[PDB]
């Protein structure tokens, strides 16, 4: 059994950041720090920090800022390092609570762009990174027009909504779909400005930056994932200068891996990996 206990933080800006701490009912093995995607929050990950807690991690995951049950304009943010900012905060703490265990820093879609960009800042800051179809090729998903908007605009007007997002792609499980449409703490508009933004300064540096990014890394990608597509993490691992890096590319799942029908399966890939490289 692995309990959840809610916390807050003070955010960059003063804004009010909840996280969540899952505490496996077993001695700690290590700890991982998960960043949520654009527009969810860290509510949708209750099975996987209890699968990881069946293996005894201890899951911190947040609410990024314009998220959930935290507090900021929604998805609102004028620059990456406002929300990398935030997750510093949370490795820091889950640093400082659990000083004796290796740190796993995990994120998903645009929480794993958050982790990559973290994880190129900080690279002797945490021992492994899972990454689930990260958001790190934006650059080639927006068309030049709305990169010039984001980006002339993301600052002024981070609010701005240039976009808008198939949400039906994010699985092939019509529940999930369905439970993603009805949650009142999922954003449901359009994509604004400084999400825009904020996304291009990850994608446009990833090559020339991913070097930096030593540590284990596992990717996880659904080759029928129609937000993010599968090359983009093709190029990622292409890119690191781990030489301990995997792709692993899941045939026929759509976007949230970890939300697909095949879930436990691809959760499972995950537990073994983390239990051989710890
Ligand atoms: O984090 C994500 C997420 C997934 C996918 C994209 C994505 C793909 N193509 C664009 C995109 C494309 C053009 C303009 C644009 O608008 C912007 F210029 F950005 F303003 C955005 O965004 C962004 C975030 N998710 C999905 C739900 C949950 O699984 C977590």
């Amino acid at each position: 059994t692995t309990t959840r206990t809610e916390r807050n933080f003070a955010g960059i800006g003063d804004v009010r950041i909840v996280y969540d701490v899952w505490t496996p009912d077993t001695a700690p093995q290590a700890v991982v720090v998960l960043a949520h995607g654009l527009g969810e929050h860290a509510r949708r990950y209750d099975h996987v920090a209890q699968r990881l807690g069946a293996a005894g991690l201890v899951t911190y995951a947040l609410d990024h800022r314009g998220h959930g049950r935290s507090g900021g304009a929604r998805v609102l943010v004028r620059d990456i390092s406002e929300y990398t900012a935030d997750f510093d905060t949370l490795v820091g703490i889950a640093t400082r609570e659990y000083p004796g265990c290796k740190r796993i820093v995990l994120g998903h879609s645009m929480g794993g762009g958050i982790v990559f960009a973290y994880g190129v800042e900080r690279p002797d800051n945490y021992d492994l990174m899972v990454l689930s179809a990260p958001a790190v090729a934006a650059q080639d998903l927006v068309s030049p027009v709305v990169a010039v908007a984001a980006k002339l605009l993301g600052v002024v007007v981070p609010g701005l909504p240039v976009q808008e997002l198939d949400f039906t792609a994010i699985s092939r499980d019509p529940e999930v779909v369905q439970a993603y449409n009805t949650d009142p703490l999922v954003h449901h508009g359009r994509v604004p400005a400084g999400i825009g933004r904020a996304l291009l300064q990850v994608g446009e540096t990833m090559p020339r930056r991913a070097p930096a990014l030593t540590a284990p890394l596992l990717v996880l990608h659904g080759t029928d994932d129609r937000l993010i597509p599968i090359e983009g993490s093709r190029r990622l691992v292409e890119c690191v200068g781990s030489a301990d890096v995997q792709l692993k590319e899941y045939p026929g799942l759509y976007h949230e891996v970890f939300n697909e029908p095949e879930r436990n399966q691809v959760l499972d890939d995950v537990v073994a990996w983390l239990t051989e490289r710890l």
